[PDB]
């Protein structure tokens, strides 16, 4: 599906919702709603739109992705702590045969902790972005208009 | 409790919805309600019952693994994703003591990658079936079956 | 915030709720509620209160932290399987800048299998106690009364 | 080839000559003459027959892997200690081209020491059987009666 | 024994002569007089007795648990750096069948170095008790009142 | 420093030069001097220019990077095989007090080869761009002139 | 059970048949008859009587350990390169109920390469002689004839 | 010895009787007596001779390295499977003081599974040749030659 | 120096002086002087004598290793706990230049704890006996009889 | 190219330049200067010519790969120490689709220290050679004519 | 403090005593009151004197490094085998905060048995020395004398 | 070759050429010509004379190295990061039969990130000297006087 006939859906994990309120010195003051209008913007000047969504449950991502899966054209993820333990949200990915993926972290995981080097969510994603601030999501939409396109 | 006075419990973890639908060349090409009935007709030839069920939810699968505790007379399961990764199911699992359990995966999960060769059902597990594809959940079936008794 | 000023948030996590009921040679045969009212009784004589909850759900959880952020005093948390597998548990308390917690583990976790031996709330939590039973929540309020003071 | 044209082989490695006799509290008190008429009655079940045999052999095993290859319609194998240690088994089975494997393990290998979680035979095996009794045998011939019609 | 029959033993390991002078952004400004009065007082509510003692020297707190086995009601143990290098600790503890044992850590070892996230007497110790300051002590005694009767 | 005031150092590892020539399925058909050109007009985008280098030679990527800690407004680095290898490019991007800089991998590291999937380039790098295709020196000249703005 | 009535197996791994023509410096110069005739005279000196043999197969040690299982007060095994190896023989001496089995190793295992320092037979046998040469298995015998009385 | 004064010993290990036969992809469609032939012509050129021999039992191996040992001017061995599992064949080639022996492996087993990659024999061979093809063997008598001389 | 012109020391680790009292399941019920008597009784049938000590601390141990050196024909050591810690002991043991030395453990230590499989001492006692019960030091005193001749 | 078309060209890392005066009992006392002309002699006989370079330099190995690729029919190469530790040879080597590559090690590097044991070169090469001497480059040479045949 | 108000503390661990005499071919033939003259002679070039002092024991160790942190200038330490071991020591060293810290080891433990590689006094040491035999103190002394400059 | 008659080379590995201008809170506000001086002083004291130089090119140290090997009495060296990475240097040095060698790191390097623990240079260096500012490299010079003396 390209860019014209259906959104982007953009993806977004757990504590995510705090984005701009928690940790500004490690994630920003942007909020969720800034780095939605961002989204849109960039996906309009491509001629496309944006499904943009914030869970805390594992199961509620993987049944998102399932939704994608059928009407969207691509999807960007920031899987956010979900990044480095769900086996569940990369096997929904899985099941996404060809569709374009993303996956986004807002600081640079590598910087941090040794369990937050690895995403399980990375083996799939045919691109990641990581430490690129909330600029990583416009950063995503521009890869998805380039795979979809 | 006998197969004759309660339902084995049928339990299917993350993205098994798509079974059939996703992933073929994988797990084939029989869908949920396929294996459902192979379940029903396997218990059928043992005078029993079953009740089958799927959730993305590690939660949710915890809370059925509860009430099969006091109403069912054991438990098949393929907690997908969740072998991997659910500590808390396993948990659940030790909360019944004595009740049957068996674990299937459709693939066999040895010849994947290797964050895929552990399970933490698998210590809990009665027994284990893997890469015996949909007919590993008849297997489960029958020796629930020889078990109950 | 102070004890006199808002509650105690007292968080369980999964299979908790069966406590009292399972495995009574590890955990003990005290129910949830008992310990409920141990918290209520330990709290009262600091002049406080308590919120005392539990939960089968990972992201229930991380909603309830993120509410506590907002208008309780500090958290008494037993995070049950989740203090091994939940990046996204230890992340909601990561947001709570300067928020006394405590963690509590009914049974010696070190004296079980390897995998109980990490848990990703003690990164986080001031002080872990584990092994001193259903005795370690009123120890947890204690400290978080001192903590608040 | 066909279950009518040609016998399952059934194999078994070392130690299994005192199946019922030693260990039963881990193993169980079934023979292997007991298990052999389980499988010659679930594979005539299916219009087949069955070859069943044992060694303690490491060389001797693989000359009779060799010998199916040409003259039987699949395998089942419980390799025993093998299983854990012969790189030359796997390596037998692996010049089967297409030949249906099923490998098998009365206990839950999972539950026991470390040096027993790993098996060279599952990487070719299509299907594993563990912590079944003697009961995944059965299971083992049901499932090549399935791979080879 | 018991409290009324005996005292609890409350042995210190190496460098705790010197809380309250050195490193007070981790240990505190409390001193080790300072504990041992907070511990004489927690003991006086039950009705028991303190003995409370502190060396560097790992012979020395392995010949002290040796009396205490034959003397005290229970011991709490802050075993200081010999907690992650003393199995000769564990051993002596391990002498002591059945007597009450809780080990206290004044600052939060899972926070701090990876060499500090072991204890070897965590294994035989009841309960543990880590970061909870010198209240940790109290605790302990808390716990012993409540094993010992 | 400004985009006006000086270019942004573009700097290219070993086997680069071959771009667009060799392993068209993994690194696509573009060439080098094709990213050369994206890479001028991304910076022309936003006022600035850019200084494109490629060597096969860990040392002389050295000596670059002290010439860009002077005269450069950032570095945009894919530092290929060096990535997995140079403690030495490392330690040139840390003299760079402040300056910023975006590391660059064409493929996605993260899905290939073990050996892979380190950099030692990622835990200086204020931003990773990985598996976006010649697009990511794209994203890395846009994250530069947010930085440098 | 008794000396009396039964001779201690004593069983010789692979390579042993040339003790004291090869690695003269690392095992010594006297030969394998004259360690059986060593072994003669131990026993005798307790009323007994022994059973002396060598195998370079695997599966030949298997079939001895089972023939003594029924036959034989005890055995005395030096595995020689199958200690590192053989989870079959481990598994052979598991099925000899209450047999007293003690391991030797003429030279001391712990000084050589890494793979040499561990056993899978010293799991089983109830003590372990290593390095004190020939005179090691009189030892052997010694232990035996202590637990058979 | 020398050349004119005895035979190459050549050793196969298991599943090389196959060889021309099985996964031809892997290891080529030249049989063994294709083999052997070629190392008859190679040890010709130098006036020598070959004792070609296979076999799938590692004791038997090890008893052929036995008789070399007196009879032979070196061994060129192809360990096969064994050369992963093998602590007795390598120990048997020990006990050749001073032979010369060069083991040799038809595919590249370093581009294999992780398990191939180290082999027991390599510590002791002389010389070692892998992913040579069936030339392999031509190299290994040549170099018997070279050593011999 | 030899068994007619010096004592064997026989030195014992920290705990050993509660051996027949602590954990008799684990040591047996002799006491260390009921081993001691043993020794006595084996070194005067080869015209020796024996100085038997034992103590809780490393360094005395250390001290008693240094005396040995100068004053006694060969050492004994049971190192208990120590074993699996002091490398300060194993370098006592190293200082003395060709003297017998014969580690013994009253356990079977390969059958318990992973932190009791690895000693330091092993790598340079000449011999080491585990498992064979108070038994093991009269074999230590036989084997310091056929080494110090 | 065929061998009559185009030269093999043979290349040496660092440290090579002083073959034969350095380290003789490892390496021998042939010189770089012998070892061409062996190879210049065995390249006449296929009816060829050879090209023969050495470089300390990592990135100039990596250029003269790049040269080869258009240039000569095959690649011999001993990337001394550059084997364990250049991802950059391995890669420059990866981009010459379907050359013929043969790595050799004079030395027997499998019983060398275990940072020697693994090579990134050995994963693309056709063939490794290793511990036949300065006689390896003439087997590369060899099969060099045999895969360009 | 300053070299002209307190002496420079020298500390010496376990088995120094025996400097000279024992394992010459490691640690040199000179002794520890040649050590100890060579200290003397370089603090005096500086105004300075030294406080020289050896111990097997650890807790003494401790010991005297809390009496330096009153009353010395600075600590020079060979800590010998409880460099490998001790944690306690390390936490000593912790209590002095700012004092002048420098780690010798005659010998270069880098070179010698894995367990040799690691040191705990090396992470609170200010500088480190390794393998300049005796002459290391020299370089202490002089370090000690410029930081306390 | 004595320091009267042969320089001592001084070699500084990359990134040294910006000491005294980057990261001057872990390398110093000392420059390298600061450092040359501080080496031709020492060396002056002895009578001898140094040949300092700097580079970022392993294989100029490489080359180097060789010259050293010929014609300096002794080698100083901080390799910087490619002490951490560079097998060629460790060869390099390797070549230099009986040539005193001393390595230094201005900064203590077991107190930073894991991957700066280890150095190939310290397996071949005679000494190593770390965390001693630049005043190391005068340590340097003064045990290869003390070495070539
Ligand atoms: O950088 C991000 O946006 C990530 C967000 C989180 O919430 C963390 O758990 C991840 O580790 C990183
Ligand atoms: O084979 C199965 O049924 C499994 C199904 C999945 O969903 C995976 O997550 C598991 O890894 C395996
Ligand atoms: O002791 C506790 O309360 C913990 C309770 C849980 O449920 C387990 O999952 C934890 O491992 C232990
Ligand atoms: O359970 C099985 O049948 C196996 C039987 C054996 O003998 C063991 O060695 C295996 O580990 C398990
Ligand atoms: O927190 C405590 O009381 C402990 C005190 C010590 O001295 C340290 O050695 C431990 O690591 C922690
Ligand atoms: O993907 C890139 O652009 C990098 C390209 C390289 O050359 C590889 O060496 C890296 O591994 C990846
Ligand atoms: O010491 C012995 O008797 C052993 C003899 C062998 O043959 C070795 O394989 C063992 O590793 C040790
Ligand atoms: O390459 C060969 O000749 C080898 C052949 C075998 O049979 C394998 O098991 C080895 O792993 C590789
Ligand atoms: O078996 C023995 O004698 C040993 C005695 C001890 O005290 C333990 O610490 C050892 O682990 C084993
Ligand atoms: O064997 C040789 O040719 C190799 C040559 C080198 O220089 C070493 O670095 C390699 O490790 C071995
Ligand atoms: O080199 C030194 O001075 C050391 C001396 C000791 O005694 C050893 O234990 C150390 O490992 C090293
Ligand atoms: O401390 C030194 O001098 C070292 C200097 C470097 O450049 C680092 O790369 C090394 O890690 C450390």
């Amino acid at each position: 599906r390209s860019l014209a006939n259906a959104p982007i859906m953009i993806l977004n994990g757990p504590n995510l919702n705090l984005l701009g309120q928690a940790q500004p010195e490690i994630y920003g003051s942007d909020t969720l709603a800034d780095v939605e209008a961002l989204c849109v913007k960039a996906a309009a000047a491509h001629g496309g739109t944006v499904d943009f969504r914030q869970s805390n449950h594992e199961g509620e991502l993987v049944d998102w992705i399932h939704e994608a899966r059928l009407n969207h054209c691509g999807i960007v993820i920031n899987p956010a702590a979900y990044s480095h333990t769900s086996v569940a949200i990369l096997d929904a990915l899985n099941t996404c045969d060809g569709l374009p993926v993303v996956e986004v972290h807002i600081s640079n995981i590598h910087q941090r902790e040794p369990f937050r080097h690895h995403s399980y969510v990375s083996q799939r994603a045919d691109g990641v972005v990581a430490g690129c601030g909330v600029q990583g999501y416009v950063f995503g939409v521009e890869r998805i208009a380039a795979l979809a396109g």
